[PDB]
């Protein structure tokens, strides 16, 4: 565990059994086990899963000759990808400018500046800004196969190593990188694997998306998401972000499926970031209806 | 990396070279290297170093027969130790009640309840209230992190061995001094294996575990210095740490400048104890440093 740079202290995230919240942790008289396992991607340099594609997208753009020393990077995001890229650019000697509206909160804005980024439909605006300079590159996490590659070459191998007996992989669907990359890999090695997606109730379709890979899709409501998140910290001591709530809700559906049909299940689910940056929204305390409108 | 419980997903935290912020990362014509290495103890179940002694103190109290199934735990803390114990108690089947003042914020309070703790407040009133609750029924226990050798043991048996393994060539270990667990435990261990090791403490300007023999230096750090360093650390190295890391880093840069001036090698390990997330609401990462200084108190 000795790294000459933070960029290497990346991935190799733990997988943790959720014994209290699993439908059936122990095999028994009433049937085989139905287990949830949690992949803690919040144990990453910036505390989110986006550290994986961020570093990969920079290394690929280098390899394709787009990125020369002292160059400048551009991307549409004011969230987790922004943070990740800013960390990674700073360390690779690059300059960053992120792509967001004025509307975007003071919290998100100041966090990016703290990491050293600079501040500026939004996908299109960005493409135009890259077309301004030869040394200005736009990585495009929504289209970039390096996003999908980072999970193919990291996340999937780690899961399979920790959980050879895996039956399902559940994860949030945003850029689609996680599900595409991890699902492509898991299918190759575990033929019977099911790849389940969790998403918000209502946008665009990413170039990375391939529908064949998914077995199922769950549309999750705010109240459900929040409730699950809260259950997850109350019961398991894991303080996750809101997308984990959605993922967990979907994973409990799947799990209830296996339990009803008397089958084994080992369900791996992605904890993509922690609850720290969602705390200011009150959503962890008070009523769930307060929390729903407060999001 | 497959764990049947979160309690095992603990320790084995990474050590990361700070190349930009190090006084001299490369050995050269002008002299030997002077390096800072960062032990990322924010990569822990609850995001702080207190996960290590919290789990240890529960396992020891079990072994000493204080903790039977369904029992209840008590401690003076509304911070990181409280969070850690609440996580750990919940998973070991125990009940928790924490001990705090009125002053303590709504943030800290709600975070503890979110982990499942219960609430008692007035720092020493609160220690005494807890004492009373152990006297209610003998199966209610107070772990006493400030006195408990299991606190010191967790760094002796984990933190130190991990450092030495990653950094055999270590010359200094720098860490914040609160309960003293980190410095005592890690320093006792490092001295046994690296004779010439220097154990430097960082603390703020104005415990039974404390042993003075162990420290080679003490640094008193001002709020403005602390905050500035924290900020430098995220700008330059991409590591978003808590305020105590700022203090630690300030001390580690003093030590480091020493070694550079005297033409000596240095490999200085320093503890990043938690992350900046829970300190962000205080504005201290933005604005003026004088705003940040008064906004912390
Ligand atoms: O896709 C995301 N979240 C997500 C995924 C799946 C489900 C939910 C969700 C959250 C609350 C309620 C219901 C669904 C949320 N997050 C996400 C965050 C950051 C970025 C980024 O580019 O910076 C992103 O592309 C997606
Ligand atoms: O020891 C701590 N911080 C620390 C240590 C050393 C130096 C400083 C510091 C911070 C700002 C300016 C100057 C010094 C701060 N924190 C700490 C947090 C929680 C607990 C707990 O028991 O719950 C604790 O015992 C200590
Ligand atoms: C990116 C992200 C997701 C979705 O992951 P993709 O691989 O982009 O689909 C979910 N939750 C959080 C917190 C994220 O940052
Ligand atoms: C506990 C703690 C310290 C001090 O550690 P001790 O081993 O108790 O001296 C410093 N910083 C943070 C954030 C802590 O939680």
């Amino acid at each position: 565990a000795r790294y000459d740079s933070l960029l290497q202290a990346l991935g190799n995230t733990p997988l943790v059994g959720l014994q209290r919240l699993s439908p059936r942790w122990d095999d028994g008289r009433d049937g085989p086990h139905v287990r949830l396992w949690a992949k803690l991607e919040d144990r990453n340099p910036t505390g989110s899963i986006k550290d994986r594609p961020a570093v990969r997208m920079i290394e690929q753009a280098e390899a394709d000759g787009l990125l020369r020393p002292g160059a400048t990077i551009l991307e549409p995001t004011s969230g987790n990808t922004g943070i990740s890229l800013a960390m990674a650019a700073r360390l690779k000697g690059y300059r960053l400018i992120c792509v967001m509206p004025e509307n975007t909160s003071v919290e998100r804005r100041q966090l990016l500046e703290l990491y050293g980024a600079q501040i500026i439909t939004a996908v299109a605006t960005a493409k135009e800004l890259a077309a301004t300079n030869p040394s200005w590159v736009m990585l495009y996490q929504y289209g970039n196969p390096a996003n999908t590659d980072s999970h193919y070459c990291g996340t999937g191998p780690e899961l399979l190593a920790d959980l050879p007996e895996i039956t399902h992989f559940v994860a949030g669907l945003g850029t689609t990188g996680t599900l595409m990359g991890t699902g492509r890999f898991l299918r190759e090695h575990v033929a019977n694997v099911k790849i389940v997606a969790a998403e918000p109730r209502y946008g665009f379709v990413p170039e990375l998306y391939d529908p064949e890979i998914l077995t199922a899709r769950y549309s999750v409501g705010a109240v459900d998401a929040v409730r699950r998140t809260r259950e997850l910290v109350h019961t398991e001591g894991i303080f996750a972000g809101i997308s984990t709530g959605a993922v967990l809700h979907a994973a409990l559906g799947v799990g209830a499926g296996a339990l009803a049909a008397g089958e084994r299940a080992d369900i791996a689910l992605v904890v993509a970031d922690a609850g720290w940056k969602y705390l200011s929204t009150g959503a962890y305390a008070g009523s769930l209806d307060d929390a729903e409108t407060a999001l």
